[PDB]
């Protein structure tokens, strides 16, 4: 039944999982970040914003999660290392509620894959994911997905692309339905926005189109969060309003707030509102743009006063 909140690098940071959770995401997955940099990082409690965070030697917010998805949000890590790979699962296990590994190059080698899996498996307690594409022979893709079911994960997730196709190029449902008859655990659709996926309704199309156990989407999501409320879309103002609120009140970094908004903008980016955020240096002139100058101020007085 799930709508789920795909993996994006800097999109994927907490207040678009908080927002994509406000719309109607059931599980929403965070950036991918590279086990190199999170076994450098110490799990410190921020009593200021509530939340819990991990922070790096330079003294840098890697990842940051809170209560609110606690029971929701997945743990993405890049890893080629098993032993690397647990490391950072125990230092996040508590604080998540499953743990994903990126393939889509370690897609190559099934025994590396094989190992770095069954070793999450064995060594945490909550559900392993795991995310990747579709190999050019659909024996061997086949092959692949059932080799990695066997590890003990909790469910797979298929991008129906093949490493080096172009997103132009159309999402294959059909290998889709393939993986997800031949294997016992869920199957998680992906690959299936602008094409098949513009309004809620078209993700249970996509469903059914691929035969999955649920629905996981990226670009469609990073569009127009409200992408999962059931209702219909809302406005893109509505919308922006409330992401920048909570980058306010959890302290994201402005030009990770910038980014996000300017995903959402595209084409609007040449209207006046648009080139304000362009031209952005700071939280609060972001928040200016968009009449929001009365909340930061108020927002970060409270926040300031620890
Ligand atoms: C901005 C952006 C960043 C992405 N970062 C990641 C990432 O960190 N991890 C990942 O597994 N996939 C990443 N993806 C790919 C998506 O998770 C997903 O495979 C794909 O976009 C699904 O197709 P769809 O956008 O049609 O739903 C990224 C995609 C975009 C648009
Ligand atoms: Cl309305």
């Amino acid at each position: 039944h799930h709508l789920i909140l795909a993996p994006m690098v800097r999109v994927g940071t907490l207040p678009m999982r908080l927002l994509a959770l406000d719309y109607g995401a059931d599980i929403v997955y965070c950036e991918e970040l590279i086990d190199l940099k999170m076994i450098q990082c110490k799990r410190v409690v921020n009593e200021v914003l509530s939340t819990v965070d991990f922070v790096a030697p330079d003294d840098r917010v890697v990842f940051r999660t809170c209560e609110r998805e606690q029971n929701r949000v997945v743990f993405q890590m890049g890893t080629s290392d098993a032993e690397r790979a647990l490391a950072v699962a125990r230092l996040v296990e508590n604080d998540v509620a499953g743990i994903d590994v990126n393939m889509g190059a370690l897609l190559s080698d099934p025994d590396k894959i094989e190992k770095i899996l069954s070793t999450l498996v064995k060594g945490t307690r909550r559900p392993v994911t795991c995310k990747i594409r579709i190999l050019p022979s659909l024996e061997d893709t086949l092959s692949l997905v059932k080799r990695i079911e066997r590890t003990g994960i909790a469910a797979i997730a298929v991008h129906g692309r093949k490493r080096e196709e172009r997103p132009q190029h159309p999402v294959s449902c059909e290998v889709i339905k393939a993986i997800a008859d031949t294997l016992s655990i869920p199957v998680i659709a992906n690959g299936g926005s602008h094409d098949h996926i513009q309004q809620y309704s078209d993700i249970e199309d996509f469903r059914q189109a691929t035969a999955a156990s649920s629905v996981m989407v990226a670009r469609a999501a990073m569009w127009n969060p409200s992408i999962f409320l059931k209702e219909g879309l809302r406005p893109l103002e509505e919308v922006m309003q409330k992401y920048i609120r909570y980058a306010v009140q959890y302290d994201n970094h402005y030009t990770n707030t910038k980014y996000c908004l300017c995903q959402m903008l595209r084409e609007q980016l040449e209207s006046p509102q648009g080139r304000l955020l362009h031209a952005a240096q700071s939280s609060r002139e972001i928040c200016e743009a968009f009449g929001l100058g009365a909340f930061y101020e108020e927002t970060t007085q409270e926040l300031d006063a620890q």
